[PDB]
């Protein structure tokens, strides 16, 4: 049955577009071109962003191109500028084609490419909140502020499995667990789109699930190099968030640029047409990632010509090509259709999907609109939500002697290269693609230094970085200036405590590839030199990947992992360090300790017959929580039962906080060697000092199924254990079920 209901009025409109459209118009609707192609750059340098009328005439008038993407001039623009540009684009599209353009933008964590928007912590941070509602509210705000520039389509959310800490895109998704990505991805989709996928309202956008699928586990750790994914992992884990999002009505999917089992995913008919469109009966849009049809020819050599690559990818089930420079795509596809290599059935289906999306977004009736009414843009109300997200994502990993919180009045030596910059805090997909320009445009927001000054007074903060990042040149995200560790060491005698901010500078995608996961040698020497002053040290980790720090964690009294908390991350940190907020974040991935002992939390028991830095689900706070009375309604169950778990959680310390309650399962014996432990549900609860609450968490029996060797889901007769916080119970499945459908439920 269709995952998104059929709107007959939309289908009727589509049928009558398809009867009347020229082949050139149809092909144009399957083509997407990046904004640079239609930009007048010399006039833009002098007078601000300006489109080229002549190039619009070519792209839209002659070739009938149905979609544009990307940020004008490679840098975030004012919403007024966005709106003026999209207006001109739509006036042209309605005049020459009669079909409105769909403009896609990478608004990744709030409005990446719209100035003065509300910027949220990155995906990995949102995972660490274990707060679905907060993720939803973040996406709702991003949608609102995206539509404030007349943009209807966001290339988000990202639901790759961040299971490889070498990978430059580990931070874009919600971490290493497939359940966390599925649930948060669904929360983002609901926020972005609203509750009716057929009528995306004024303040909502179409979501795009990225990057279908298995993108996050390249064998070498290098971006867009081959993964080697097992049959069971592909169905059970990598597919899981896409399955969940599509069933909630996500309107579009972007395909994985990379390769597995010798096949680029853009050429994988089975995964695109069968697993996605046909098995789920899903009428949404599949779009390529950047240049990926041409990559079949030039990068991977599975096509002799670009034209042969078009044939392969379109026949594999792609609907729209992110070319993104060459209107010649249209010529090639037309030739293929005339030759009989690509059928009209396939062209008509692609165009149906493009038009359907456009109708769902109301673009025929409202191709652009007045933006005056979007008066909550950049508001205090929206910022308080981003601040909450940031507070809830920053993880307390170590606190010996309860050195935190730090009392107002103590003198703080602030050190390290991540201590005074918004570029660090944001990472990539922030004002520019690499994030390199963040400090030019993020002056209204607080760096770590600025926030600590507001909390403790400028007079109580001594800032001597010792090590700083070099100025931007050719994606030198790794490069630091010569260390001057001599300086903060000398200044230490005047401080009570040292906070050292370390990790990475901003990068995005392939330029962010690393050759050594170990934290920078200069950064490690800075921490060692400071340790030897005898003053206590608090490490602040600000990075897109968990850099190896096994030699410096023993020298630190406390450690806070902020990951990429973005524009309110400095404020959040200061609020947490002073106890005005209480820590609640938990690790959404496994932090490795040794460079050739990398592992995820759901390892097979042969892997621990297990030496890591901090595990998945770990996080401290300024209070403690007791779990008791773990019960279930049906201790003996089958696939079709609803299991209802309850547990009492009591705040036994002296201050209020939020506890993320995680529910894990363990299959003791199975026909495939079972994951040692698996997250199955979670729920976050607020508790005052001394307060108990009964937390309810529900599962279907079939949630304890796994994908067997033969590719089929099975729930087997036998024993399981359930772990919730500190507490364990026994349950029994009383009968085996094997599914003949590709998916459960
Ligand atoms: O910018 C459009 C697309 O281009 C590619 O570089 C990235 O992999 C995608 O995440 C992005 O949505
Ligand atoms: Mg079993």
């Amino acid at each position: 049955s269709p995952v998104i209901p059929t709107d007959p009025a939309i289908e009727t409109h589509i049928r009558e577009w398809l009867q009347k459209m020229t082949l050139e118009q149809k092909i144009g609707q399957m083509c997407e071109i990046t904004i640079d192609v239609v930009s007048d750059l010399e006039t833009s340098r002098k007078k601000g962003f300006c489109l080229s009328e002549a190039m619009l005439d070519t792209v839209i008038g002659k070739y009938k191109v149905g979609s544009l993407l990307n940020v004008p001039l490679g840098v975030a623009q004012k919403k007024e500028k966005w709106a003026e540009a999209i207006k001109q684009i739509q006036e042209k599209s309605m005049k020459e084609i009669g079909i409105p353009c769909i403009y896609g933008v990478d608004q990744i964590h709030g409005t990446t490419y719209t100035l003065d928007g509300t910027m949220f912590p990155q995906g990995i941070n949102m995972g660490a909140t274990f707060n679905r509602e907060l993720t939803r509210r973040g996406a709702k705000i991003s949608a609102y502020e995206t539509k404030a520039g007349c943009i209807p389509w966001t290339f988000a959310p990202v639901v790759d499995l961040g299971r490889d800490p070498r990978w430059a895109r580990m931070w874009e998704n919600y971490g290493e667990d497939c359940y966390v990505n599925a649930e948060m991805g669904v929360s983002a989709v609901k926020g972005f789109q609203g509750e009716d996928p057929n009528r995306i309202g004024e303040y909502n956008v179409a979501a795009c699930m990225k990057h279908y699928m298995g993108y996050g586990v390249p064998v070498s750790g290098k971006d867009r190099t081959p993964s080697s994914i097992s049959r069971s992992d592909m169905r059970e884990k990598h597919f899981a968030p896409f399955l969940a999002a599509v069933r909630q009505g996500a309107l579009s999917v972007m395909v994985n640029s990379g390769v597995d089992n010798g096949l680029p995913f853009h050429a994988n008919r089975e995964l695109l047409t069968e697993w996605l469109k046909e098995d789920l009966n899903w009428d949404g849009l599949i779009v390529t990632d950047w240049a990926d049809i041409n990559n079949l020819c030039t990068r991977d050599h599975i096509a002799a010509t670009k034209k042969e690559a078009v044939k392969i990818v379109i026949n594999a089930g792609i609907d729209m090509s992110m070319v993104p420079y060459e209107v010649s795509f249209c010529d090639y596809l037309k030739e293929l259709v005339e030759e009989g290599e690509v059928s009209m059935e396939r062209i008509d289906d692609a165009v149906a999907r493009v038009l359907r999306l456009k109708y769902r977004l109301g673009l025929f009736d409202h191709p652009y609109w007045d933006i005056k009414k979007y008066d909550k843009f950049g508001s205090k109300e929206f910022a308080a939500v981003a601040l909450q997200a940031a507070e809830e994502s920053e993880v307390l990993l170590k606190n010996d002697g309860n050195i935190l919180p730090i009392a107002k009045g103590k003198k703080i030596l602030l050190t390290g290269p991540n201590a005074n910059s918004m570029r660090c805090l944001n990472g990539g997909w922030s004002y520019s693609w690499q994030g390199h320009v963040a400090d030019e445009y993020a002056q209204a927001y607080h760096t770590i230094y600025e926030a600590l000054c507001e909390k403790y007074g400028k007079e109580n903060i001594i800032y001597e970085p010792g090590v700083t990042y070099a100025s931007y040149k050719n994606d030198n995200w790794w490069e630091e200036n010569k260390p001057e560790t001599e300086k903060p060491v000398a200044a230490a005698a005047q401080a009570d405590i040292i906070i050292t901010c370390i990790g990475e500078n901003s990068y995005c995608e392939t330029p962010g590839n690393l050759t050594d996961l170990t934290l920078s040698e200069n950064q490690r020497n800075l921490v060692k030199a400071l340790a030897a002053t005898g003053k206590p040290i608090v490490l602040v980790l600000n990075q897109g990947r968990p850099r190896i720090i096994n030699d410096i964690v023993p020298l630190a009294k406390a450690v806070v992992n902020i990951m990429l908390p973005s524009n309110y991350g400095g404020d959040a940190l200061a609020n947490l360090l002073a106890g005005d907020a209480n820590f609640s974040g938990k690790m959404p991935f496994t932090y490795p300790r040794l460079i050739n002992a990398l592992a995820t939390y759901d390892y097979k028991p042969c892997e621990n017959m297990m030496d890591i830095q901090w595990p998945f689900g770990f996080g401290l706070s300024y209070t403690n929580y007791k779990y008791s009375n773990l019960k279930v309604n049906k201790p003996t169950f089958n696939a079709d039962d609803e299991l209802i778990f309850t547990v009492d959680v009591t705040n036994t310390g002296k201050v209020a906080g939020k506890e993320s309650v995680l529910l894990f399962s363990k299959d003791l014996v199975a026909s495939s060697t079972p994951d040692n432990i698996r997250l199955r549900n979670f729920e976050k609860v607020s508790l005052e000092p001394g307060e108990t609450k009964t937390v309810t968490l529900k599962l279907k029996g079939s949630d304890l199924a796994f994908v067997g060797y033969d590719g089929k889901w099975r729930l087997e007769k036998g024993d399981f254990k359930i772990k919730c916080g500190d507490q364990w119970m026994d349950i029994v499945c009383d009968q085996t079920k094997v599914w003949n459908t590709p998916n459960k439920n």
